[PDB]
């Protein structure tokens, strides 16, 4: 319709501006409400350009397009965009937009009073629009989650500090007795002097009691400060158990890559010393561990297994295919029959020095060498050599299908590509009765 | 019989008021214990009506049916109902009952002595009351997890900041000597005066060592205050690992949907960049892994895996019932045939520009489009299309079984079905050797 | 042998009397270190007799036979327990028994020196058998590991908090100059006076800096123990990082199993309502998880999936073996065919309303009835009834092999059997073609 | 080429002599900065010999290999050598280099100004050689992982405690004002007097700080150690459960072997007092778990189920081969038949009292006794037994191919191998049809 997407870019621009003015609008709520106690005609046109902008957007939310939740497409229909935002953000974001403190000093007040600028902490009412961008961005995958998360963690912190350093600085301000108060024990008079742009004192006191130090020359000395201070250090208990407890989160996710693998390579070295194994096949269990983390990442064969049919034998065209296309055993044979290597087991990457095929096996599968160098032998010394595009398996359907000729091991660092019994023995029906005879071919 | 089952309404209404009088008499417990020590006869018509209802509930508890733990059924029997609660809860809710500091001023005492009021400390044991419907609302599935393991959380702490600011005040109020205890060195008086139902100071000394925070302000000075220091902050050192530990327990519960989420991205992106795949197929595997997040969740093939097997087979008979059933390949067969759409994985839900049959493949599945659009093409530059009910994939039991005409691929965002050669080819047997005759009707 | 072995009666109550011993002695370690620092005659028998019981077991323990690592059986060889004992715990365990302290007072000294007395700090390091008491009670099954665990975490505070409680007052004690010193800032005499049984002072500055609360009335003044707290404030962090990262360890422990049945309730409740369900069905879905983790535990199919071939096949023998044995459908059939009901899933214990069957199903198995009730009915309503012990679904080998008559859904609260086409199909090779005889006659 | 691989021993033991130039010069790098603040010419040697050995590496790093990332091979080539040490460490490692404060001594400077020994930070920047040393330490498996990841938790907070007892040294040194600093309050010269080598103080304010102790004896009275302690202060929260959060995953990974395996037990006495189970079943399903755990380990299967195919083959070869060779039902046959022990799952260790075979049950399985001792009885009491190398379940392919003639249960403790069906009926077809005649003859 008429209606605009929640999208780029005079949206997704607009939308970011608007987070600049609640990072502004949330500094300035609890700093004029101790500080800055005047308000007369300085700062008051920044807080109602900023206001302004706040109304316009009211408006402009009764014309996008949101996304529906059960059918994950976007509704462009007016009705029923509008009974969305009027039950959702309506009666919250309207109760944040109208002036009290600006517009109702017209009426008899003098733009000060107790039970009237707590009306002007709704302004701190307009901290959604940050809580959910920190939500948006998490399942953005162009952006980071530990330094997403992390920035989640930093705000919550440096608004505790400030909104509660400005809210122990009004219980001082507005003793009516002399300074018998948390800062005036120390600093008997600390009013129209000692430099008020300079407020470091009160945020010295709420740094120290947060992350609870606490050094004892500020401390409550009123029974104000002391139901205060009660009310903070409850506060400080459930802080710092949440920080903590994402903090171990975090590093969970930081540290698991290196301590699963640091798990597998114990269990078998746990299973290498129980049963007294030689030294000679300990190493080539333990250097496969090694090589597998290195190049086969961690969980590989769980990533690949959850690519539908389509994504995963795409993958498997661009990769290796080439590699399968020109050998001896399949050619002249058709494109549709070497369309199927989407069984490859490609994750080889073996060990110099490691047994790919035993001297006599049950002849499960054939195996291509795309990267490397393999060296044949026989029982005791013997020598035959497989080149670094050739195949070291093939005598699985002929004159040995049920032993093996050679017992191959790698030389220098090899990648394989170990197709099983499932594209030459489960795959008679298909095509190709062809392969069979290109093998005798290249045994004269 | 003539027993009443211990649900609703004049039982499980009964429970919940019982439970208001121990949040009650677990606060004035330990606060007539040590501020109010008079308890003349203001407070203590109150403490005698809640002693009353507690000494009902012995009696009535006789009559009560208790779901048997080894049979899961109630227990409808006045004898081994009695010998059940004669064994757990009556040697120790009977002593929680009988008055001690009521009825036993009759004989020689004047309602207060050292111990003779800690006898009225058993008022405490009948906290298992509160205990047992914690326990209770964590199982019941219409109450949250995370909003009552944080009650839980916090009034462990509200109580034992409670129960020692009142322990700390007896040791203060009870000196022999003059003002040298931990009030006393800075209020040399506080007793007749500072206004005894403003307590606010003994609990500003327990938050301050509960949280560790520790000012220096109030500490102790003789060694009786010396002892009962190191009995707390032993008992905090466990409470504040038990509250760290419980909400690292929480975070984790919290956000595990979207840290594993970030785990499969970050492996499915290390994968694509070891093999430098093009950007092409790139993005039609991690466009896939945001649309299985966004649509079937993150653990939808394990939560449907458990359900026995007629749960499972109603859900797909509500679902996707005429979907399958007016489409030209299944038209005019029989309702029991057409009751076997309990193998269909369609959570589908694919991006557009995504390739759901490729050109050649071993046509291993037909798809049933939901909801969406689906053009088809050749090897080159093609164009057919399928509309927003048809089948996509048919050709799998005709002239072509060992390939596939087009390339279908989504275009605007589609829901399939994916019936895969077991309810077409492995189910040759039950019915519905019409479905391969009205195929070549299509073809003419 | 001659060899008793590390078991029952004469030698494991040894070892627990050793065990009271090390207790004691790692408690008068440093407590003679620092406090009692005369130790004339009074003390000195004790610490003479306990230093004899441990010269006993240097002896004994070459006669003991030790329990072979690599071959699980006991080694009952003098030779191979000696050569054992003198390579782990000879030269580490004589060192802490000759007596330095009471045997060479006779050569030149009085029984107190710096370099001298810290010698007998040895007898701390025979609380290795302490160590390995915790290592040993954790793996033993009739010994909880909850509270092990928390008897070690407690055991190595209040071992930190006194052996360095008596190591910060032998720094105040032996300090040249005047009472400028920890304790003397506030008690300038502390010494010949002050209850020296009464050393809770030292103590109160131990816990304080250990929990990290700090009050500042005892902190460190000359520069000795400047350096002792900065060596004991790096304990702490190592310490309290240690209970902290345990207990996080056990709350997991503690409160996995309700916290995975909560996960797979809102996974089951997020997947009825993207879909829309109807409430009739979501019922049944939600019914059945709360009724399988009160019933079936949480991990029971991965508990009986370990146990070998055996195990698992006496457990289906005790349990429902007079169930499957008095039935119809076998009745008068062999003990040895009725010994195959090594493949029920009697895991049933359905819900009321529940269905077990539909009303046409691929007839995949069938159920016996353990103990409930289950009411049949018809395709709008009719009405047949299966009692307390019949089998409800053996029309799945007859006329209706393709369908099923009833849709049988239970009333109160039933334990079902569910056999599954490989006892009575995939059984048609053992024995029993008399099954088939047995259900003819029922339908007359 | 003539370039020298990263590796052994000009090498790698130049790098390690690197790293102690590191520790060096990132400990005299913010000590020099503020206590030693005169530099003339005593240090100015080693500052300069060590800065020299910084440049030759600069030098030396255009002749190194590095071990490419997709390739997993060296790399030879000077030029691609260079482009990748130009593009990543040499803007960075350059500016590290060349000296600022010995060298731009000559122009017009005395070696001292803020703004000019704040560039000799930059000495700090050479600290990546020793964290690029922690993430390599790690992967190597000749290193343990306990104690380098708590070596790394170490060396951050020691220089977290020297990196800033330095820099506020420096802001109560360079004060306009008398003292009414962090130090002059208490010690009020503190300047060319009270031994200046020991800067005890000023360590031991950072350490009461980093641990949240606070005394309060040292604390901010200056509004610039105001903004220090508040950006010190929020390093201590970041630090603090950064320490905790990785002790937590060290906790769960020293003792997750231990309580996976007491989850597993509980699992198991849930299910057997459920079930209400004698006695004598229950020690037979519990004494199993406890000696899989002693022998087994605890996930075996899962670690041997990712060795590819020749390094588990190779195993089972080492591993009871000469068991499986010399028994009587092979014996004769070919060497190429008895290379097939490929699937015995050999890791039985079955407990004394422990049922292996039943009287009558599905014969799926053939033993061979490995050592140990089995005692064979009949329906009631019988007497047969098997010795320590015999097999003693052969009646699985003969005259009782649907039962089984005995009933053995262990006697000693005894290890087993469990061939199970696929080697002896799903290995009709390779060879051997002389192992049933091998049978007959032992029953003569
Ligand atoms: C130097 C100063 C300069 C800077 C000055 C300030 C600049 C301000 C700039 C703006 C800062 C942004 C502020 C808002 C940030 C957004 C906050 C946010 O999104 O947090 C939401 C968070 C939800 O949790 P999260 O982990 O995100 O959940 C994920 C799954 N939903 O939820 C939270 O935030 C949770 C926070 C934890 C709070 C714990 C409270 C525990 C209370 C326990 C009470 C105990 C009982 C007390 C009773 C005492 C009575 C006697
Ligand atoms: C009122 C008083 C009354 C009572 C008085 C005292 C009575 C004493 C009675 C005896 C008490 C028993 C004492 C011994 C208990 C046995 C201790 C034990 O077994 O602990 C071993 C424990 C091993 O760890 P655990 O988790 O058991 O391991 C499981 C897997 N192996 O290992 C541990 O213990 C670990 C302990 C944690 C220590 C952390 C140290 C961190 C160090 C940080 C660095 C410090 C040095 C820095 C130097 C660098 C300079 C910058
Ligand atoms: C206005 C301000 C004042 C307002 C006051 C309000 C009045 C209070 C109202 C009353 C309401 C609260 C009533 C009490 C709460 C009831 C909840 C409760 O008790 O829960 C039981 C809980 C069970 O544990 P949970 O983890 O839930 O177990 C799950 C699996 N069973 O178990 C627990 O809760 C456990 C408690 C944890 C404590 C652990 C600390 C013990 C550590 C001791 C260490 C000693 C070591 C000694 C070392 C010294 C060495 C020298
Ligand atoms: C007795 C005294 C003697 C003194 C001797 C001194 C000798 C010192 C010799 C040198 C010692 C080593 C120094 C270098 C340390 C090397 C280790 C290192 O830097 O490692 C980097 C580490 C990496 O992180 P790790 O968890 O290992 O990652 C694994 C997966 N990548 O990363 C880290 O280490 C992270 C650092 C810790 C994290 C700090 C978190 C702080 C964040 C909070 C900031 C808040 C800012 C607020 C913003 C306000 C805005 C207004």
């Amino acid at each position: 319709k008429h209606i605009i997407s929640p999208f780029n870019p005079r949206y997704r621009a607009w939308e970011m501006w608007l987070v600049l003015l609640v990072i502004y609008s949330a500094w300035i709520c609890p700093f004029q409400f101790a500080f800055i106690t005047y308000k007369k005609d300085a700062i008051f046109i920044i807080d109602n350009i900023v206001n302004g902008f706040f109304a316009i957007d009211i408006i402009l939310t009764f014309f996008v397009a949101y996304l529906d939740s059960h059918s994950y497409l976007l509704v462009d229909s007016p009705k029923k965009i509008a009974i969305r935002y009027l039950s959702t953000w309506f009666a919250f974001d309207v109760c944040s937009t109208a002036p009290f403190q600006p517009l109702s000093l017209l009426f008899n007040y003098n733009g000060s009073e107790l039970g009237f600028r707590i009306l002007s902490m709704l302004r701190l009412w307009r901290l959604r629009r940050v809580s959910s961008l920190f939500a948006r961005l998490e399942k953005d995958i162009r952006f980071n989650y530990f330094w997403i998360r992390c920035t989640k963690l930093i705000s919550v912190t440096l608004f505790a500090i400030h909104c509660a350093g400005c809210f122990n600085y009004l219980i001082a301000d507005r003793y009516p007795n002399p300074r018998k108060t948390w800062i005036g024990a120390v600093y008997p008079n600390f009013k129209e002097a000692s430099l008020w742009n300079r407020y470091v004192t009160a945020l010295y006191w709420s740094i120290t009691t947060l992350t609870t130090t606490g050094y004892g020359d500020f401390h409550a000395e009123n029974p104000r400060e002391m139901l205060f201070d009660i009310f903070f250090m409850m506060f400080n208990l459930g802080l710092t158990a949440y920080l903590i407890g994402n903090m171990t989160n975090l590093v969970v996710h930081w540290t698991s890559r290196t301590r699963t693998f640091r798990d597998s390579v114990r269990a078998a070295s746990e299973f290498a010393s129980r049963n007294q194994l030689p030294h000679d096949i300990q190493d080539q269990m333990l250097s496969h561990i090694c090589l597998k983390f290195k190049t086969e990442g961690l969980k590989q064969q769980e990533t690949l297994n959850n690519l539908p049919k389509a994504i995963r034998s795409s993958i498997a065209n661009y990769l290796f295919f080439p590699i399968v296309h020109n050998i001896y055993l399949f050619q002249g044979v058709s494109r549709n029959f070497l369309f199927q290597l989407v069984s490859d087991i490609d994750a080889e990457y073996f060990p110099p020095k490691e047994d790919i095929i035993l001297q006599n096996e049950a002849p499960t599968d054939l195996y291509i060498l795309v990267s490397g160098a393999v060296d044949f032998t026989v029982y005791v010394d013997g020598h035959d050599q497989f080149q670094g595009k050739a195949v070291i398996g093939e005598t699985f359907g002929e004159v040995g299908v049920l032993y093996y000729r050679p017992q191959p091991f790698t030389v220098r660092t090899t990648e394989l590509s170990q197709i099983l019994r499932i594209s030459r023995t489960s795959l008679m029906s298909a095509m190709h009765a062809h392969a069979d005879d290109g093998r005798v071919i290249m045994n004269n």
